[PDB]
């Protein structure tokens, strides 16, 4: 079955030359790409066929952090100024009132708002399971949608009865959770080239579970080829906890664990130290860069730039709603670049840069050699802005620029797995007026 | 004429109390605010009902720093990246070729960006008059769209030949700047309430001309009853030139100049030192916060909350759209929570503290009563946004702070001076694929233009 995307005023592939194609064609069978190039795509008909004239496309923008079920509690009234102290404890009471069907419509919302906002793949960090939630609920509604989902078997054994934060009702036994955490894998992980849909494993924070179900986890991901995600480092507190509890900065405390490695990304990263950074380097651990969370959170700005400099695989994330509150995913492309610049320079990130690590940055930090860019046998992954809005107005001498120096709006067009899911501006794959107003009559219900 | 909005779900007033209303309502003649309250004004005699259920009402945002025409010119390739003296030398030679109809379109066209997003009073600082262009036609524009206008008669004198980087094409004889200024304002300085037009006077920066034109410049705003606008201190290099040349801080050399006052008001102030802050507290000088900007040219994080604590007036500003590149006045109240929270704590910005500044903060940086928030004999001013949509999914736990923590689209709807000039998201006032059709095809020209 094939798709012919035709003459778009600019295609912007990402591939190793970094073409930006000009009247640039894109031809699709099933799920994968055939030919980038022009007119000589056209010449025979295809099942499909959309002008795309007036429009850039680029690869589909690639989510590395999120925590979706925070969807549903976004601008908290206790949560929305104050130390992470008093946010935790004032949303952690909330979301132990989630239910099944909550992290089942949570996932769609945020996976609604990051594909309008341009993004074909993410990964997701649910790390709570109260009320018989499980990560089966959230995968149900991530293959409603259609998107490229990366699902994390998120993860807590310390709370309150052991002297964490977390309430007990929100913790779980480290037997059962890397027993659920097989299963999982067992059930769901598809290894093969345009896999939609892939475990990887994350306890919620180093510091949020024994250092044995730490190096457990390890050992189980290196078993089953999956990947390892959690939270590093993002604040001071981080810095100060990791140093007088283990003796050890934050990556030390990684290199220790057997975290360290091209199958693991961590997030954040907003203190690592110049040794991490080497360290991250030659061991190709990656880092999800969330400068929304960042910022919302005054946490910090990280030092992207010296470790793309050193060598540092960096994807970006928009984290989960309660800490950006917003799921717009070039908006966060913008935002990394905005952050980056007034902490480092006018010379520490321009528009390609940004967008690079939003598209092949993600693909790699997610151990994916089948995304993130546009070419012969890639997943048929992209989407397309129109440049004619008024958003745009003036900003046609570099339509891929424009994309991170304004704010557009929704994408006009995308395609997931070779898949139309977004067609002139609506959702195809689900009844989004519907669902968002569920998400919100659940909202009400889960907050009172 | 008489116009109801009614039954918003918040109806957030900005008033002396700062109320925010579930199911207020808003009664509007001609241009005032009649009055403000919630199910009994339904009870009141109007022409036209517009209902706002599910819809959070919030009094008109207030832009207090631009460059419209530089909307003909955004992501230019040369000056994405680099040094503000590499910006400054890729982009005059293009802007040397601006010619009056484009003056009169990008006007519209940075003006709409602006009121789809929520801003329903915008200055802007035109500092450019080649080939014939007039500070009149950007009020040809303006009178057009529909929307509450500050215009500034921007002015340079010190060019190239001079020791400057502007062009010669791009300055002009200080005699005929203040001669010009004098014309535009005795044509077009409305001093009357809820006025759609003022005049101020604002030489690009201190250093853009010479100290007898700031001060001829003072004089004269002090002489007609108008406001004064400059940049002030917004990068390490403008710090550095006024220590070097005249001994002094930037905010010293403007208390020096004259250039202190509530009819005065800076731009970006990016490296205002304590004392500064102090000298704009007691004499009531304005700012003009711009965060976009102040990121995307790496100038730096401007201390607002320390002058929020002293007590400068501080309004918000997406300025030229070359250092921005967006014009979008929601987000970059958004930002401007963002930027300040990263840069001094979890304590320095929150929701209503940025949407003040949006609000009432730029009504006083414009020396202005009659605008920024709503109450019974205030100005028709104000927007409502769809709290239903997918961007704002999840958190009607406080329609407000939606508006800064998430990324809302367009508006909804937009009232200016009584007039509805944005229905159902759609804008009255103008044909805009029209004007962004014409827009794209005059910045096309433009950059092809010979130099
Ligand atoms: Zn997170
Ligand atoms: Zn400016």
């Amino acid at each position: 079955r094939t798709l012919l995307f035709k003459n778009a005023e600019l295609l912007v592939t990402m591939d190793d030359e970094r073409r930006e194609i000009r009247g640039g064609c894109l031809l699709v069978e099933g799920n994968r790409i055939v030919a980038v190039g022009g007119d000589e795509l056209c010449a025979a008909p295809a099942d499909e066929e959309i002008d795309l004239r007036g429009h850039i496309v680029i690869p589909g923008l690639i989510n590395t952090h999120h925590h979706m079920f925070q969807s549903l509690t976004r601008v908290i009234p206790d949560a929305q100024d104050g130390e992470l102290f008093d946010w935790l404890n004032n949303l952690y009471p909330i979301w132990a009132g989630l239910t099944p069907e909550m992290i089942r419509i949570s996932t769609q919302t945020a996976m609604a708002e990051l594909m309008l906002s341009g993004c074909t793949t993410s990964s997701d960090h649910l790390y709570v399971y109260p009320n018989g939630c499980r990560l089966d609920d959230s995968i149900d509604g991530a293959r409603e949608i259609g998107m490229r989902f990366h699902a994390c078997r998120g993860s807590m054994s310390v709370g309150r009865s052991k002297g964490g934060l977390p309430p007990d009702e929100l913790v779980e036994n480290e037997q059962a959770i890397l027993e659920d955490s097989l299963r999982l894998i067992h059930s769901y992980h598809d290894a093969q080239r345009y896999s939609m849909l892939r475990i990887a494993l994350a306890p919620c924070s180093p510091f949020s579970v024994s250092r044995e179900l730490m190096v457990k986890t390890a050992q189980m991901a290196r078993e089953q080829g999956v990947s390892l995600h959690t939270h590093l480092a993002e604040n001071d507190s981080d810095v100060s906890y990791s140093q007088t509890h283990f003796g050890m900065t934050p990556a030390q405390y990684a290199e220790d664990l057997g975290w360290v490695g091209s199958d693991v990304w961590h997030a954040h990263c907003v203190k690592l130290d110049r040794a991490g950074i080497s360290l991250f380097a030659r061991t190709g651990t990656g880092v999800a860069h969330c400068p929304c969370s960042n910022m919302r959170l005054a946490s910090g700005i990280a030092p992207i730039r010296a470790m793309l400099d050193e060598g540092v695989s960096v994807g970006l994330g928009v984290d989960g709603s309660a800490s950006n509150d917003a799921g717009n995913m070039i908006a966060e492309t913008r935002q990394a670049m905005l952050l980056q610049r007034v902490g480092f320079g006018p010379d520490a990130m321009n528009a390609r840069q940004a967008l690079e690590i939003a598209t092949r940055g993600g693909a790699k930090v997610l151990n994916r050699d089948d995304i993130g860019y546009l070419a012969t046998g890639m997943a048929a992954d992209f989407v397309a802005f129109d440049l004619n809005t008024l958003n745009l107005a003036g900003a046609k001498h570099d339509p891929l620029a424009a994309l991170v120096f304004c704010t557009p709006g929704n994408v006009a067009f995308s395609v997931i797995n070779g898949q139309v899911v977004i067609r002139e501006g609506v959702l195809q794959t689900i009844d989004l007026p519907s669902v968002v107003q569920q998400h919100n009559r659940l909202a009400c219900l889960l907050v009172n």
